[PDB]
């Protein structure tokens, strides 16, 4: 076919999602146990202008909050700021809480996103952590608080919650420890992202996958050592390769070694001229060896 | 927010998915009410040689099957052909059956896929029905029985099951009417597909997306009238575009009209000349207007 960006399934998350409001602010909250996490800015009286939190947490009549799963409401007990995330102890443990574990995504790691609009999940798509800690999601008005999750061996991990969008378009969110990814703040301010660093690990996988679906026009006898490639890497914003390991697998199923790809990269780093790979016209790093292996002829 | 192929939640569908064996043959199945639906080739003795489904059904014996969710088995009390879909009556009603209707997908229409392996849901991704009634499902071995479905107004529609992959890589499945999309057959026989006919509506949606995602190079002050475009199309493997009416929303939001984008197509169809569009190296038609609107600035 191609290679296409899948998402792992979502049924385990959908019940834990709710509609948290507060004033004119309607968004989505995650509901695990008697807790309900969500972007803090829901409290803020005017999100369209620099925010003074603290101040805002000082006159927040808990009775005004408004949580609901479908048209079935919930009562609020406490609420504690935790990083950029807001916590709400509700008066009704969630019967659908999924066995899980929290973590955070390192750059170049793929993960699923479940965009929601006022408590209702609307779509499911996988994404990827850019070097600067932002994602090219596809968020818009009302998807704040959407949840991002991963599964690694029957373990459902919660890793992301959506907050805001940069001036350039990139989407910013927090991990569940209350940490906004990329250190960005929850302020309608002009904040920069800084150059994006292409994930080498992930670009190699992309090329392997290409071979796999019978695509080779971009592979020629000639090769670069991790050394060499590594240099160039440091000049054209590509992560660096530590061990040609990882790909031994693919390197076998296709006989071609990384070395032969690192060269490809460099040739390809300035357009495919008129050709394409897996339908892509430029190099892509949204996939990880895991995905190529799991997606392609494999587990 | 660039443009990503998304899927709709897998929540409702995920329970419904079961594992079916008969023989050396294992796949996936769908469990609704007291019935389980799965490809009838499950029963075919040797699935690598021409099959006679009537000789096979002739030697079928219930106790020879196997149906289960998790490791909990169900008792088959009946099995039958309805076209190419094997329907199986079992001793138990799925308590998790969701309010559902059935339906058929038309060319150019998109829908969600839950690629499953031996009973377990493993991923969700959107797809698009090609002119020839096939799709580029990223289907592998062990995915047979994978279910397709859509959600409209809040009604769940089951519309696809999987069966086989053509010699050209494309993927063929069946509607729940027991009909094989494309009129293909569950025979390991050499069946061609026939040159593909792109979706003009979907391609226009695509270009609108790009414009909304801030791309313009391919923009010129040129325009091709409707009738003019359709004559070009009918001889260029693009579908007749019978109504710019579907494009009013996007048109007003970008300032560009279908006719301007029409000419863009005739031009761009001659290869992007080296550049890319929304990262693709050539034209895409796997995005309906509906998706682009809903997905971009709009509902
Ligand atoms: C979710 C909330 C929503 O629906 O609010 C309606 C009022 C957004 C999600 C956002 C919508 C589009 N895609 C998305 O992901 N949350 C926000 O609106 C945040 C709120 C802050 C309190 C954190 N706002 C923004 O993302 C906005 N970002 C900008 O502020 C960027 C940084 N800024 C600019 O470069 C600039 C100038 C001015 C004035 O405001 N921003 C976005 C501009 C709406
Ligand atoms: C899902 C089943 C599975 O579990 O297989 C276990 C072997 C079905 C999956 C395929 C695999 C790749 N993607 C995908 O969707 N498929 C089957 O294996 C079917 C079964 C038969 C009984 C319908 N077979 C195929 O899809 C084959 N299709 C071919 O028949 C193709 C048309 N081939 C030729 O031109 C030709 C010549 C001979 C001999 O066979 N095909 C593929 C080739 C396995």
């Amino acid at each position: 076919s191609g290679l296409r960006k899948m998402a792992q399934p979502s049924g385990l998350v959908e019940p834990c999602i709710v509609r948290v409001s507060y004033g004119n602010n309607v968004l989505n909250g995650l509901w695990l146990g008697d807790e309900v996490i969500c972007p803090r800015h829901v409290i803020a009286s005017d999100t369209t202008r620099v925010i003074n939190y603290e101040n805002e947490m000082s006159s927040v009549r808990l009775h005004n909050f408004s949580v609901s799963k479908n048209n079935v409401f919930l009562g609020v007990v406490s609420a504690r700021y935790k990083g950029v995330n807001l916590v709400l102890k509700v008066n009704q443990v969630n019967p659908n809480t999924p066995e899980h574990k929290f973590k955070s995504i390192k750059a170049g790691e793929s993960f699923n996103i479940l965009a929601c609009y006022e408590g209702c999940p609307g779509s499911v798509y996988g994404v990827n952590m850019r070097s600067q800690g932002t994602i090219k999601g596809s968020f818009i008005a009302g998807t704040c608080g959407s949840v991002g999750y991963v599964l690694e061996n029957g373990i459902l991990y919660f890793v992301y919650m959506h907050h805001l969008e940069l001036g350039n378009g990139s989407h910013v969110g927090s991990n569940f420890e209350g940490e906004m990814y990329g250190g960005y703040e929850d302020q309608p301010s002009m904040q920069l992202e800084g150059t994006n660093v292409m994930s080498s690990d992930n670009v190699v996988a992309f090329l392997y996958a290409a071979l796999i679906n019978g695509e080779r026009w971009f592979v020629t006898n000639t090769s670069m050592s991790l050394e060499s490639y590594n240099t160039w890497a440091k000049t054209n914003s590509f992560t660096e390769l530590s061990s040609t390991d990882a790909f031994s697998m693919l390197a076998a199923k296709t006989g071609q070694s990384v070395e032969k790809l690192l060269d490809s990269i460099v040739r390809l780093n300035k357009g495919f001229g008129g050709r394409t790979i897996l339908s892509y016209g430029s190099l892509c790093d949204e996939f990880t060896p895991t995905e190529v292996i799991r997606q392609m002829y494999g587990v």
